[PDB]
């Protein structure tokens, strides 16, 4: 019912220590605690505590948000639930590194096995090894996309041609959700398929520089599973369920002053923060439990409509920065996440 919502730090990057920031940033995991100091070079001691359904700190592992994170969303959506998880956070906090990862020099792992792997790359494997070790008959699809300057664009979609603006409507036969026009669903058999699928689709997801973050997506990311599953019971009842997960790396908050962001680049940030405002809206018109909450004015908002106070599990990974450079963006970030965690949300299996 309840939205997960957990905060995760990440270590301090060259650029901050060479700017000899300090750090303002404490987790506490135990206590599942996260505090800020709030008082500048001056005040050394006030701080700002908030307390999160889960805390990791600058040394938590990828292995770690897996399994504390995602292993129990995975299960959900085998379940038969629609479940979603999103990054939320400061350019260059984390988020595309949390959700995507990295690969490990040398090819000294497989990707699955990377320690530096994402939760994506991780819940293809895991998807397979639940499903097949469960019996069911299932089949598994996905979908990649990116939501552009509010608009649509398919990132799987293997044709040659410009890729056109997909057009997005309300589900017929489901008044929970959308339909993305034209949008490619592939079927996969395996973790193979999906990999070659996935490493192509989330290459191409706009990624440009700016001076906070040289490999800053420009676009929030959204990755479909669904898995249609039809098992017989020892009582010969035939039983039909569909799961679904949604993995979404949204693009961050971003400061053009600091991000020095020129035009095309200024331009995505207007669109970032103006949907990601608007996504803070959504948040606080439910937890204020107002009469109209503004999905509708962004395509971000519309396709998270289901997960956020409808019929989908959510969990949310806020990520941020240690150092004292960001105080307001964190203070931000950790505000919007902590609201996230009233809201209710109603899943059931489909
Ligand atoms: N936990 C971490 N450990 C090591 N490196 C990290 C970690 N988190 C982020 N990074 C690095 O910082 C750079 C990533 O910024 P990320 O890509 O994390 O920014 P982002 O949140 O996707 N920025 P933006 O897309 O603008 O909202 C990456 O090259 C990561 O390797
Ligand atoms: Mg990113």
């Amino acid at each position: 019912k309840n939205i997960q919502v957990v905060v995760r730090c990440r270590p301090f990057n060259l650029a901050e220590r060479k700017a000899s920031a300090h750090s303002i940033v404490e987790c506490d995991p135990v206590r599942k605690e996260v505090s800020v100091r709030t008082g500048g070079l001056a005040d050394k001691s006030s701080r700002k505590t908030y307390t999160f359904d889960m805390v990791f700190g600058a040394s938590t592992k990828q292995i770690d948000v897996y399994r504390s994170v995602v292993c129990p969303i995975l299960d959900e959506v085998i379940m038969g639930y629609n479940c979603t998880i999103f990054a939320y956070g400061q350019t260059g906090t984390g988020k595309t590194f949390t959700m995507e990862g990295e690969r490990s020099p040398n090819e000294e792992y497989t990707w699955e096995e990377d320690p530096l792997a994402g939760i994506i790359p991780r819940t293809l494997h895991q998807i397979f090894e639940k499903l097949t070790d469960n019996g069911t008959e299932f089949s598994v699809k996905v979908s990649l996309l990116e939501i552009y300057n509010e608009e649509l664009f398919d990132l799987l979609n293997p044709s040659s041609d410009v890729s056109e603006r997909l057009q997005m409507f309300d589900d017929p036969r489901n008044k929970r959700g959308v339909i993305i026009k034209g949008l490619e669903e592939i079927t996969v058999h395996n973790k193979d398929e999906v990999y070659q699928i996935l490493e192509k689709g989330a290459a191409k997801r706009t990624t440009a520089a700016t001076l906070m973050n040289a490999y800053s997506s420009r676009s929030h990311s959204v990755f479909s599973v669904t898995i249609h599953m039809k098992e017989t019971t020892i009582d010969g009842e035939e039983l039909v369920k569909i799961g679904k997960l949604n993995l979404v790396d949204l693009a961050g908050s971003e400061n053009i002053g600091r991000s020095g962001a020129v035009d095309k680049r200024a331009r995505e940030a207007g669109n970032i923060n103006q949907s990601l405002l608007t996504l803070g809206r959504v948040i606080t018109a439910l937890v204020e439990r107002t009469p109209h909450v503004p999905y509708r004015e962004s395509k971000l908002t519309r396709i998270l409509q289901d997960s956020l106070g409808g019929r989908t599990r959510t969990s949310i990974i806020a990520t941020i920065s240690p150092a004292s450079l960001n105080l307001e963006e964190t203070l931000s970030t950790l505000e919007y996440a902590h609201r996230a965690k009233n809201i209710l949300n109603k899943p059931e299996v489909n």
